[PDB]
C-alpha cells in the first residue's frame, strides 16, 4: 500500500515536464527563477519553511504528483538532506526549517533523484522498481558519467539492499547517487 503507482512511461512523460520545470542550473537566469518559486511556497513570508509548506509546494506548484504518487517520501528526503548540506556550506549547526539557501539544495536534490529514476527505468526488467545485482551494474558506468562513481559496485550493492533480497531498491539507489551529486554540485546561486 506504500508502492509507487507510476510506471516507467508516467514518469518518461513527467519528466519532460519537471526537467524544465526545476530550475537546478547554475545560472543568473535559474537564479531568478529559484526566488520566484521560493516565493511561491513561501506564502507566510517568513524565509522559513517546515515540511508541511514543503510539501505543499511541492504538491500544488511543482506537481511532484505526476512523476510519484510518493510524494511524502521524496518531500521528506529532499528536506532532510538539503538541511544537512545547508549546515556544511555555511559552516553553521543545523536548523529543522528550511531557509532560501536549503530550498535551492531540494530543488537540486529532486531533480537528481528523478532523473536518477528515469535512468534506472531503462534498465529495471522486471518494472518493480527495484534493480538486481546484474542490472545494477549495467547502471554503474552511466552514473560515473552523470557524476557518481562507484568506486566498488559489489560493495555498493551489498551496503544498499539492506534486507540482503538480491534487490536494491530505486529509493535506495537513487538516494545514494542523489546525496554525492547534491554534495558535488553545491549551491547552484554561486555561479561560476
Amino acid at each position: 500500500s506504500d508502492k509507487d503507482g507510476k510506471k516507467a512511461k508516467d514518469r518518461k512523460e513527467a519528466w519532460e515536464r519537471i526537467r524544465q520545470a526545476i530550475p537546478r542550473e547554475k545560472t543568473a537566469e535559474a537564479k531568478q527563477r529559484r526566488i520566484e518559486l521560493f516565493k511561491k511556497f513561501d506564502k507566510n513570508e517568513t524565509g522559513k519553511l517546515c515540511y508541511d509548506e514543503v510539501y505543499s509546494g511541492c504538491l500544488e506548484v511543482l506537481k511532484l504528483d505526476e512523476f510519484t504518487s510518493r510524494v511524502r517520501d521524496i518531500t521528506k528526503r529532499a528536506f532532510d538532506k538539503s538541511r544537512t548540506l545547508g549546515s556544511k556550506l555555511e559552516n553553521k549547526g543545523s536548523e529543522d526549517f528550511v531557509e532560501f539557501l536549503e530550498f535551492r539544495l531540494m530543488l537540486c536534490y529532486i531533480y537528481d533523484f528523478f532523473e536518477l529514476t528515469v535512468m534506472f527505468d531503462e534498465i529495471d526488467a522486471s518494472g518493480n522498481m527495484l534493480v538486481d545485482e546484474e542490472e545494477f551494474k549495467r547502471a554503474v558506468p552511466k552514473l560515473e558519467a552523470w557524476g557518481a562513481k562507484v568506486e566498488d559496485p559489489a560493495a555498493l550493492f551489498k551496503e544498499l539492499d539492506k534486507n540482503g533480497t538480491g534487490s536494491v531498491t530505486f529509493d535506495e539507489f537513487a538516494a545514494w547517487a542523489s546525496a554525492v551529486k547534491l554534495d558535488a554540485d553545491g549551491d547552484p546561486d554561486n555561479v561560476p
